[PDB]
């Protein structure tokens, strides 16, 4: 009992362009407690080059992270995240998006 379960929100800041690095936003919310691991990864390689902004629960009643990366396309890459907060019980590797 107690599983506020994480709502994903991963978009596109910048305009997704191969060579010309972008930007990548895992953003999770809505969830709690803490345990939470977000490891941004592409067909089979992880991104160790992961900045966040910090844990931010909004003092209220949630917990979150915004989780970004400067993600570069390269031909036919496809970016995903991992998503595993406590409640999941299995790391539901959730694909991005490709807004354009």
């Amino acid at each position: 009992m107690i599983q506020r379960t994480p709502k994903i929100q991963v978009y596109s800041r910048h305009p997704a362009e191969n060579g010309k690095s972008n930007f990548l936003n895992c953003y999770v919310s809505g969830f709690h407690p803490s345990d939470i691991e977000v490891d941004l990864l592409k067909n089979g390689e992880r991104i160790e080059k992961v900045e966040h902004s910090d844990l931010s629960f909004s003092k209220d009643w949630s917990f979150y992270l915004l989780y970004y990366t400067e993600f570069t396309p390269t031909e036919k890459d496809e970016y995903a995240c991992r998503v595993n907060h406590v409640t999941l019980s299995q790391p539901k590797i959730v694909k991005w998006d490709r807004d354009m």
